[PDB]
């Protein structure tokens, strides 16, 4: 089974927002695969090094989506996420503006809400 | 990697715990193995009626606990669940109670905060 996280950086109501290396390398949230050994809190940090060269700390566990039929099983974790050798591509798009960056039609208020929506899960 | 799922339905402020059917018996929360192909919510409902014989729905993500250093690799999910529409042993247990049965105070406090604590994490690694 593997295993994904990504990150929400929010600070004066924006979003981190990085330009993804793959596919039509749109702006999307930060994250990666967990790795072989990692705990989903190491994976998280290593991802926001590798791709903002921030360092971050777990704010919260918002959000868990798993689709077992995908190949191979994938469970994908959202963190809220706190701020404590190439440049990176990194944007703060303010939350009203999300949806001209193509972010679901089924949130957006879920990080709107913030710490109100911890722990919310689908399964499909 | 194996992933397990733990069932935390509170009623009254009592918490249902369950008798386990190996080891010293032992009243417990109810949960188990995720199986191939079962979504971590397919797998609590199942675990739920198969223990218990309610039916369940999931009201959030409590608390999540990964050990990347288990044989296998070992994620835990946590679930506070609510009630919907062979005998199973079962006992509503006063959350203030479970010291008793063997809970330590950290995680009565967990599960007594409730919604609020939801959405907790935490990576254990060996060393
Ligand atoms: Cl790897």
């Amino acid at each position: 089974m593997q295993v994904r996280v990504t990150g929400i950086l929010i600070e004066d109501e924006k979003v981190l927002l990085v330009k993804q290396k793959v596919a039509n390398r749109d702006w999307s949230l930060p994250g990666g695969r967990v790795e072989n050994g990692e705990t989903l809190e190491e994976a998280m940090i290593r991802e926001m090094r590798e791709e903002t060269g921030l360092e971050v700390k777990i704010k919260k566990l918002l959000y868990v989506c798993d689709k077992p039929d995908a190949s191979p099983s994938l469970l994908h974790i959202t963190f809220l996420l706190e701020r404590i050798n190439p440049i990176h591509d990194v944007q703060m798009v303010p939350i009203n503006e999300l949806s001209y960056y193509g972010f679901s039609e089924t949130f957006i208020n879920l990080i709107s809400g913030g710490l109100a929506n911890a722990g919310s899960y689908q399964g499909l």
